[PDB]
């Protein structure tokens, strides 16, 4: 009668750009001076693009208090610390880091990136040499389509430090709410999965779900029952632009629907900068509730127009 | 023996920039709804232009409440709310932000635009006219150098709401600090003013003032007395860099010493992006403290020349 495991081949040739995570995997093995160059390097051709859209809303004053700590620092203290968040070292300082939510390991070097373009916390040194191996790793970044190259940057921030404040999540008054067009799909399950998403609408969009449903962003696990998808959506997805363009209905065993979705979604951290090409991968109970999403980066607009078997 | 009355004159031939304060006066006669207008299209050609730099020190938590409250409003509520502040309309968040300091208040409404440019606050009305009157100011903005434009807009801002949390202030750590050069003055009580400004060692600056010292910024009047110049300090003056270029010494009444010095200063909320042209004015006691310092926004960079009494 379907499992997670099960639903998560549905749409198989829908193509990833599984060089995201390659090139993650390749970073992780560089030594952490290597790290800190190569972000902010790829960080110089990309960093004033980043928006404040996403904090305000991830409360920061705890964090925040660290931040300044850093910013009191001798250069080779503050130095030692970002190694230590890379290096993943436990120390105080990097389980703290390793506590905090996404959004608010992003606000934190965000923060301190614009502190080091002003001097006023630790540049990363000016005759450094990039290894040969963090020069290829480099080199492939600057090789991405935004979507994926911000998405690389993202997954590199949030796994530092040593692994072990709730954000304000706000509704959109519904005089402003917008619904999404789909061409080819009107199941309202889907339509009102993207349209309450849009308002971070949390509470209805929950209940589109099987009691244990799961959802799959990318490149990731799935993430397993209400508790812990509804977890993940106030915790990470608001404020976030879903645009669908387009889909296709499949029959699949025992009265199940599969439903594939292509579009384009931005994320408040680069707003209307950054649009990233997605696919939205369903399986549908029965009684039309969602059972499995997986939310796909999909390797090149190509695949916005792929929707056979 | 000099009064602060009597030193706000020295240099009297140091040209300002009052299109400034005139422009400042125009912009207080217009109605709410061309203020807000007039500010977001002066925004739209200079507002990726600021930085967070200014943030993370100012700690905006209780504040960043009420902006989650105006972002879950319908576009009508937070329409009339932006209305209360810039009519300085006696409300609860008018008030609210009345209290706020002013890099407080500058970041609810860095934050306020951001969320306006992304469609998840209200933007201004698409169909909307700028009055004559409010169309003629905002042409004389639009003609202003960057260090004018940003300092009317600042002042414009910090003067809403209705007037009736301590930011985290961190010296620099010693290794890392900086000695400015002036070419024509070596008199250290003008050079620690310049290199603890620079290191935000306000505990030591507000140490070379007499008990009685005034200083007095841009278009404003004297702030006088340790309390309050160290109150000033703390509260606005964190991460300027003061780039002083050149000055001169003359003899004052009764053993005092009158310091002309010019140069450039950068500001947290635009780095490097913005440098603005400036003089400081010093009238130097007899044991060499500063009993006033005038900082002036120079009319233009010619001005960075004009040392003659
Ligand atoms: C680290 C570092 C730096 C700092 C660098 C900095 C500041 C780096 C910061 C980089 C930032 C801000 C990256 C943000 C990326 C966000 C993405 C990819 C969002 C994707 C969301 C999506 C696809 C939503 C998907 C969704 C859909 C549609 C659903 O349907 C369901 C939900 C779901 C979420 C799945 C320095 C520069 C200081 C140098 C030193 C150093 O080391
Ligand atoms: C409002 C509004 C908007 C928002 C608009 C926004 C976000 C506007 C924000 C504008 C900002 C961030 C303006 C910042 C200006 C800072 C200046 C001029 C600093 C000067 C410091 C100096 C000269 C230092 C001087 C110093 C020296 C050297 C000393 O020696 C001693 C100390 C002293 C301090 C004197 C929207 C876009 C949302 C539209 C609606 C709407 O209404």
């Amino acid at each position: 009668s379907f499992t997670v495991d099960s639903a998560r081949g549905i749409f198989p040739n829908t193509l990833t750009a599984d060089v995201v995570p390659a090139t993650i995997a390749r970073f992780n093995q560089l030594n952490a001076e290597d790290q800190l160059a190569l972000i902010w390097f790829a960080y110089l051709e990309m960093g004033k693009t980043i928006t404040v859209a996403a904090l305000g809303a991830a409360n920061m004053q705890f964090a925040e208090i660290t931040m300044n700590q850093i910013r009191q620092m001798s250069f080779q203290e503050q130095t030692q610390v970002m190694c230590d968040l890379a290096n993943r070292t436990d120390t105080p300082i990097s389980r703290a880091y390793g506590s905090w939510t996404a959004n608010i390991k992003l606000g934190f070097w965000y923060q301190l990136g614009e502190w080091m373009a002003q001097g006023i916390v630790a540049p990363i040194p000016s005759g450094y040499k990039l290894s040969a191996n963090a020069a290829s790793v480099l080199q492939a970044i600057q090789g991405l389509e935004s979507g994926q190259q911000i998405t690389v940057l993202r997954n590199c921030v949030v796994d530092m430090g040593f692994d072990t404040s709730e954000p304000v999540v706000v509704p959109r008054d519904m005089a402003q709410r917008t619904q999404v067009t789909i061409e080819g799909i009107d199941n309202p399950t889907v339509l009102n999965y993207m349209n309450n998403m849009n308002a971070n609408d949390f509470e209805v969009l929950i209940e589109l779900f099987t009691p244990d449903g799961a959802l799959q962003p990318p490149f990731q696990k799935p993430i397993v029952g209400k508790d812990a998808v509804l977890r993940f959506f106030r915790e990470e997805c608001q404020n976030l632009k879903l645009i669908p363009e387009r889909g296709v209905t499949e029959p699949a065993d025992g009265g199940y629907t599969q439903i594939k979705v292509t579009g384009k979604v931005q994320t408040p951290w680069f707003g209307a900068g950054v649009g990233m090409n997605m696919a939205w991968r369903f399986l549908l109970s029965p009684e039309n509730k969602i059972f499995f999403v997986a939310i796909d980066l999909l390797a090149s607009p190509k695949e916005l127009l792929n929707l056979v078997r």
